[PDB]
């Protein structure tokens, strides 16, 4: 069954101002590595996660699980293992505990029917990446900051968060208010000519 | 060098209302497959693409190229090849020509220094996926619709858009106004319990 698209549309003059304003808003987003431990309602994080989940996906499978962690002992154990692994191979990661939430994104390679059998999901890495994009935009929209982080150590995260075999950690995202006078590196984003090619 | 983070922050009551409102906005987004050929200023698409490019990336490499195509003969040739390939293995794809723009996202596996040598990029599939997420959010923000589409035929796209070896097509995104009375399938997104797990 099909239903008519319910979408607001605008004149070109309004799309110009909205697209320009949104670009400027998003350009202020920076990865932050120093957090305040100021409390945030769980309802804010739920809104953000379910926004990420509105992302398109291959064959509408939504092949993702978002694990939200605010429990301080699980955060401490994840920090310990993260630090240990990065040492062996800065490796100081207090943000894994100071941030009030960790969002751990898992990808689902297949689904398991209630009858044991498996069904492949489609374009999973792309789909889940897109959803992480929506996650980060929603975080920014809410007035929070985040640290996009490698999902490591991968096996430890899978075990302590008790996720099944059809899933694997994809990204790790501390979220919170920034620390007062948090600093970021003075980076410059690529200009239009270095990222964009236009045919006519 | 480092510089202080310049970010607006809000009280919990305001983050609640903003995160809730943004969720509702984003939940209206739907993949649309029937476009109007109403004209859109190139400046809108540029704003959208450069918004996508504000995405975080592994080691700040921004390992992506956005190819914007409005040229009707290139669009016709891409349509022809897309349709041909999907036939052999609906396969009617008029959107590839009716949409005023196609954005073709390429991922960069490595960079090529001006001196011939190569340097690996890091977490490319994740980084580019995130950027595609920002792309789609910016499209929605502007009041447009899009069709997130497999990058196929992969080789044809690489050739007709003349991209170098360190790059590969990642996603194909028609963008425009929706057709009047465009229809979407009557799908339901997963509920919180099917996508989200909370520890304390
Ligand atoms: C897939 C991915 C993985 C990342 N992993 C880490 C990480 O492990 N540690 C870290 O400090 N930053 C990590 N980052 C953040 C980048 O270093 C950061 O995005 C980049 O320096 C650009 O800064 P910006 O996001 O403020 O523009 C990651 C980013 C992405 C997209
Ligand atoms: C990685 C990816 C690839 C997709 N490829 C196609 C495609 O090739 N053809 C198509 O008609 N839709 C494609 N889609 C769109 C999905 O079918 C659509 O997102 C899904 O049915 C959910 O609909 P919604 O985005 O309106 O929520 C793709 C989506 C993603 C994320
Ligand atoms: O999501 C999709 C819809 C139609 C054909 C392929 C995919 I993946
Ligand atoms: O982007 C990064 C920053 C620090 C360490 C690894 C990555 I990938």
């Amino acid at each position: 069954a099909f239903i008519p698209y319910a979408g607001a549309q605008f004149e070109p003059e309004e799309m110009l101002s909205k697209s320009a304003e949104y670009y400027q808003f998003m350009d202020h987003r920076r990865t932050v590595r120093e957090f305040s431990n100021r409390a945030i309602p769980l309802e804010v994080i739920e809104n953000i996660v379910m926004t990420a989940s509105t992302a398109p996906s291959g064959a509408h499978k939504q092949p993702w699980t978002f694990v939200v962690v605010s429990d301080p002992q699980i955060k401490a154990k994840i920090r310990q293992a993260a630090e240990k692994e990065e040492f062996e191979s800065d490796w100081h990661k207090p943000f894994l505990e100071i941030a009030p939430y960790l969002i751990v994104v898992f990808r689902k390679a297949y689904d398991v029917l209630p009858d044991g059998t498996q069904r492949k999901n489609y374009y999973v890495q792309e789909s889940v990446g897109i959803a992480c994009g929506f996650l980060l935009a929603a975080i920014h929209q809410a007035g929070l900051v985040a640290l996009t982080h490698t999902p490591s150590p991968m096996n430890f995260l899978q075990k302590i968060l008790q996720r099944p075999e059809n899933e694997r950690p994809f990204l790790l995202v501390p979220v919170g208010y920034p620390a007062e006078g948090a600093m970021v590196p003075d980076l410059q984003r690529k200009d239009k000519a270095a990222v964009m090619v236009v045919y006519h």
